[PDB]
DNA sequence: TAGGGTTAGGG
């Protein structure tokens, strides 16, 4: 049994008649569900839009993930990995982006490095390692693009990234804009 | 479209 965490899956805009119901009733065509719940206002009992869904297994998670686009209840919906409740404290937690900060990294990183750890994700679009402006100085981090959002979401959930053999950090890229809002 | 009475004691 892996984490409950990494079993569950955050559906977004969810039609204002579905319950817990009629979601177990299309998830579970992809697996065995734990849990399955529909998030409504504790007085107005008025759905909230969203909910989850976990599975007994993570193979049984990517499968619903392969399976897009989602719809439930005549309405499509929008499936991501669960975030927890810590790390949704995070400034961009949320976000629906392809691209991820990859930082700390060895000087002597070279793209094949990002490559080799990262493609195991999904379909990599683009990869950019920095350098200082006019001083041509390794920065330390990069920023690969993926073809998929959801590569991203499997990704920072995780906690551990190993590239050109040692740890790194890896996060969804935020705008210079988005960051300062969050600085 | 971000969580369900689910987050810092007492020694």
């Amino acid at each position: 049994k892996e984490p409950e965490q990494l079993r569950k899956l955050f559906i977004g805009g969810l039609s204002f008649e579905t319950t817990d119901e009629s979601l177990r009733s299309h998830f579970e065509q992809w697996g065995t569900l734990t849990d399955c719940v529909v998030m409504r206002d504790p007085n107005t009992k008025r759905s909230r839009g969203f909910g989850f869904v976990t599975y007994a297994t993570v193979e049984e998670v990517d499968a619903a993930m392969n399976a897009r686009p989602h719809k439930v209840d005549g309405r499509v919906v929008e499936p991501k990995r669960a975030v927890s409740r810590e790390d949704s404290q995070r400034p961009g937690a949320h976000l629906t982006v392809k691209k991820i900060f990859v930082g700390g990294i060895k000087e002597d990183t070279e793209e094949h490095h990002l490559r080799d750890y990262f493609e195991q994700y999904g379909k990599i679009e683009v990869i950019e390692i920095m350098t200082d402006r006019g001083s041509g100085k390794k920065r330390g981090f990069a920023f690969v693009t993926f073809d998929d959002h959801d590569s991203v979401d499997k990704i920072v959930i995780q906690k551990y990234h190993t590239v050109n053999g040692h740890n790194c950090e890896v996060r969804k890229a935020l705008s210079k804009q988005e960051m300062a809002s969050a600085s």
